[PDB]
């Protein structure tokens, strides 16, 4: 990666975790406010580090298309850094929403992520304002809120999840760097929980209870995992972490991708909501919504401390 | 306490811990539903420590005084179980609001307490409507968000904290029980964070680092442990458990204390919102507003068991 | 329990298990042996304890009927502690097998239970055979081998399991003793895997993925739960321990369960070989065989302390 | 107990310990600083626990014979409160020396003792002296620092240690309190390992390397096991604790030995300094010098609140 | 190492372990079968370390010489997979016993190992037959079952233990890989006890309290530590895991090596059962007898997943 | 690092830590002993780690200036490796005092520290005498015993703290090696304890709450964090371990700092000590007293192996 440290884009999956996205205000203090931030970043992780080391905490931050531009018009921009297009399919749509910084926030203990959190809104005072704060949780032995595990898919054992989530010497500017996609999913849990256990597995493409991939013959080219799964090694490195207001009947998945190039992750959208053929869309899309969708850039450490110069 | 086992009333605070508060509806199916999670509510507990026995897993169950009567005509009723009678003070007013049901679920994992009140969710489906649900987590060391320690006060080491939160034979009938009361208090942590620790230990009646209390020629008398702990060794069983979105800048405290007599709760209310003598009120109050209050009265084990018939 | 300190037969599930059951021999060292193990067995626990008090070690043990008499033919012998009879049931039998000493070793490492059981290797030799060993583990969270948690009708929460395990005042001569009955079941899991998840459910009684019990009007009457709880707050406590040797296709549930009185237990096996009314069947003996069953005593301490003298 | 909770005397043996031996000086604040921690001490542990509740913390308190009678002249005096009277046999001395206060603070980790002993320090400025102290260390699964295990022998599994090491209504006055007494041992460590382990074990009394108890046939009159256990079911509470300071060839055991009653312990001693019958003394002694003895009395929680009064 | 990710031929030996030695069936879907667990096996461990990243999951996955012949024809060799010799001594035996495939299971729980190797089962169903199924366990601090520390001699901490394990260019189309040898040895543990503690010193090399090697004057040329290095920096990476069944005296060492080459391994064996000089023999072998011994292929995870399509 | 694989120079800080520094006596066994030490100390950690994989543990040997040359008189010898040099300011002294070896132990338990130690202490009987011994402990979430965290600004996450801590190639016939400089303070407590906390804030230059570094406006350029970040990317791995003995009302800090270039440690204490410019002291030396300072150079192991030979 041209020497340069990735921020913790190839992390697994934390037991807590804090999703915030924030539009940036015109205030006066905005750019100079983010680039405190900025320059701090790495000193933030390595003070939570510092004191909990064994609390597994880490911190990325990624910056929105439009906001790299007017924070920071003279460093270049990454070739696949654009505003996420909306994939609208003949039933289902990948929505593009607003989104200028995104924080993902992970430790063993909620506690930690707080204070991390906290002390980003009194850095980011006047500069920014919440567009949207989604807590996570890990469910059991790494299950998604739908009760099938999940990211056993993701490049790890035989192959390195580097390679799959940081940029390298084909955009050598900003080796290092990650393009990360986030996605709110509200999961209609009621017509869910109605599949038997056989039809659930079909529609995912792994057995519930042994997370053993479905044969060929048996796993629907429609399951998440044969339309998701691109082919040709191309991957990225992906969480569905659970979030959940119980007592209004609230279940989602906040789906988070870290990607070396989005142009997977965008073909990866395309197999789900248009189809590959089309109409051969993800058939666990007939139980979960889209509502968010922004496309944002994590610098790699070294390029995160000049922009805060 | 008559031979019944009382609820998870004076227990520790958990890690993690979810606050739900619910009103019931008027459907034909109500009743009959709320009374079939009395009868299992024990065997749920009994699940989640039987798969995950080391993972601390606690739910507690109260009723609203209202509900109680609506639900259980001809159960009696705890002397004390009565609608809380909003406290209005010159400055500062301690609010009643609504709530039926109470679910206080604690773990050391969140994933846990979701499941727990996710099964609450499907098993109530149709009978109760989300008044209000907040997440918690333990901060730091045992940390009120305001960043002092807090619970050192509560009865352990040379007292039995079940003595303070259980009614004993003073109410007969009702032995094993609990009076509960909830209160979600709004930090003004701007206000907070511009006192020096030495102002912001005075408000409190503790230092601020190792947690020793101040001594009687050093604390104020408005200070909030000075003003709550009533004297005469009248004690409850409290949380203050931190909740917040910080993106938005909001920080909370989640006050949750069980009582073997609401009488006691009610006189720590009085002298912090009316003061003792009056205008003598709780510091704190300062920089942190109520915005519920409700009483809930929370059965022993037996008497749940015998609701749910 | 007239004061007696019962062994640990409320205890919860190890992590890992050694049953170990022995005949005697016909040696002249037999009975002083024997009686050296009874003289020395709460200070081997306290010794383990002492040594490795975070890993949660206990041993328990126990005398078949005839071994009772022989060992110790002026101790009197505990109202029901006879020989089990065989239940032979139109189609399932609940064999009757042979064993005079039973040494149930749990801890969360199992290189401590080893270590326990070498020592008895040791202070036995030559006053014992070895009639069946065998080692379990916890599966998951507390799953039996079948997929489904076990144990979670345990008395628990709002009941004592001593209660339930314990020997009282109704046979006092022995009170703090218990009662113990081991199955060791061979599961036919190809037939039991080709089951979809909802007939597995039928079978069990409980749903697989949340534990949560079935509905009565779901429920069918010849489901495990409900065969095996016989009503009328009458309950022992169990384990249903995996055991296996997968390169054979072995799978194992080691059958354990202490009682304050062996008419509970039998009336449950009853209600599973023979059914009730005649003819219905625990279901679960569909896909599960009886290969060993024995009856064995557990003192209380101060009895085997007696005993060792 | 008279309804009197006990300190901790009857807890295991911390990860880390610190022991405080003080002397009282004449200052004209000594009595009033020394009832400040009195008054405050359960607080100060409820402190501790509150905020680190899986760290097993612990103190105890106890006052030296003359330091009693000096503070609390109106409070009567426990039955063999008396100043330990120098045991000098044939060839080994249990000395008697000085001490007023002892705190023996235990925790999972170290500084959490400091913290409290710090604490101490604080309140005690002016009052106190320092006549010893000493932190120790569990060094592997339990054992001392001669290598072999210690404590199998305190009651527990069968018996309650609470029974010996606290004051019943034989002294109701003080009932809940409890006898402790301290000594130093430096070790001869050269010697002590240039002897085959066989010859050890002699020495000790059981097994090295699997802490089993030699048979009678093997274990000599004179092991250290055979005469600190003085039998009749007259049983402390030991702790054998190592320090050292290996770089100045520095190893010692700090013995601790809380009781219901010191004629229990004074006898242990006379056994291993003068012998039973005399000559026969603690073959340990050999390698083990004596260099301070002292006894304290820790009273109940109880009592402790009414001497800080 | 060509670019190839190694199995985990360098790791630590797990808490629990699963041994399995399988011979092929002449099924006509044996190779499909074999082909479908190649293909599947980094999948199976992502599953695993994805599920519970702390519990340190791990298999390894060979092959025998004639099975891999028969398996993959066409995919060339190994230089050194060759039908292990055995070797004969003038006293003792280095077996060579029948096996086509290993599975090496390791984890900090028993239900994991369990849970993969009942996959391996199903998947393996009609292409098998078990040769020895072994359950082994971690012994207090990386004992072997002897009581001696075993391990500190594999390469750590000042080199580097994929050197020794790994196959690099001296055989470049299997760059990547490891040859493992497996043993079973039964010991005669009521000789070895009967040992003094100074002797079996001498017959390991090693002290067994602390581990340290015996010093040049002090070490045999016959013990096991002086025969089993065979010097010029030549070394594997070795377990030898206790396995057990005490209630029939029956206790073992599961030896296990990993190595680059195997000349290395066989060399060691050597120096143990014919002696280097002749007759020099490892002491240790007077206590221990083997009763298998195999060779077994591991190849890189980039050549499995080409065995598999 | 030319190969040479460095000790653990870059290590966080242990849970429990030993620091020994010897000096060497004038015996015709010292340089043979000194020798043994270091051909055996890689084994001696293989030992610990192999034994205790989850404890951490760790230890670094260096050699004084001195020493070295009459140790290794054909070694050649650091460049930087002299014995250092007093630094006199106007106030304050940085002292230069004995040390011929030292011994940094770190683990999670005191007791594997200890054992180690211990180890050492038999090996070099004879050869050395105690320069000095102290034992320190982490204190709560990684601070140092005046409260505030201290260690965040260790190169870390966005920088190798090996590149700052290991000579390199600038220094070739002892890259892999470090400069450690060591030195304890022992502090005014009372004095320190005196100020507000914002006044403590001032003279460390971070938050004693949160551990957020001051803003450069409210710095001051005497700040213990301003003066000994000397710039230029030029930094150190450093620790502050507290130690102490409350019952003297003893205080203290122990410094250690791995270094690739001594020049930098140095210049860190001119600043400090002299102040730049000078008076521009370090504040924190207004409550802090240096009483020993001694520079050791720890070889790469593979340069220690051959000074063992
Ligand atoms: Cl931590
Ligand atoms: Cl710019
Ligand atoms: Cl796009
Ligand atoms: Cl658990
Ligand atoms: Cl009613
Ligand atoms: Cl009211
Ligand atoms: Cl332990
Ligand atoms: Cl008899
Ligand atoms: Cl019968
Ligand atoms: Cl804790
Ligand atoms: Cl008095
Ligand atoms: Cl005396
Ligand atoms: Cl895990
Ligand atoms: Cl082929
Ligand atoms: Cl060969
Ligand atoms: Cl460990
Ligand atoms: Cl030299
Ligand atoms: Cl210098
Ligand atoms: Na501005
Ligand atoms: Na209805
Ligand atoms: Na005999
Ligand atoms: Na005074
Ligand atoms: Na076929
Ligand atoms: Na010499």
């Amino acid at each position: 990666f041209g020497g340069h440290i990735p921020q913790d884009v190839a992390g697994k999956q934390g037991e807590n975790v804090i999703f915030i996205v924030y539009n940036l205000t015109d205030s006066p203090d905005t750019v100079d406010k983010v680039k405190d931030v900025c320059a701090n970043f790495s000193a933030m992780i390595r003070s939570m580090r510092n004191r909990f080391p064994d609390m597994q905490f880490s911190c990325t931050m990624g910056f929105g298309a439009d906001a790299w531009t007017r924070l920071f018009p003279d460093k270049g921009k990454p070739k696949e850094l654009s505003t996420f297009s909306e994939i609208k399919g003949e039933k289902y749509t990948a929505v593009s929403t607003p989104g200028d910084l995104l924080f993902h926030i992970r430790a063993k203990q909620m506690g930690l992520c707080f204070e991390f959190a906290s002390i980003l809104d009194e850095k980011l005072k006047g500069a920014v304002v919440s567009v949207d704060e989604t807590h996570g949780f890990r469910y059991m032995d790494g299950k998604a809120i739908i009760g099938f595990v999940d990211g056993t898919e993701n490049p790890a054992v035989d192959e390195n999840p580097y390679h799959f989530a940081v940029i390298g010497e084909e955009d050598a500017d900003f080796a290092g760097g990650s393009y990360v996609f986030v996605q709110k999913y509200i999961h209609d849990m009621v017509a869910w929980n109605a599949l038997p256990v056989e039809q659930q597995e079909k529609v995912i493409g792994r057995h519930k209870f042994n997370d053993v991939e479905l044969s060929d013959e048996e796993k629907p080219g429609n399951a998440h995992n044969a339309v998701t799964n691109i082919g040709d090694d191309l991957k990225i490195v992906r969480a569905n972490m659970p979030f959940a207001n119980t007592s209004k009947g609230e279940y989602g998945t906040y789906f988070i991708g870290y990607a070396s190039t989005f142009s997977t992750t965008r073909r990866m959208l395309e197999n789900m909501f248009i189809g590959s053929p089309a109409g051969n869309t993800d058939r666990l899309l007939d139980f979960s919504t889209a509502i968010t969708g922004t496309l944002f850039f994590v610098p790699s450490y070294d390029l995160l401390g000049e922009l805060g110069e």
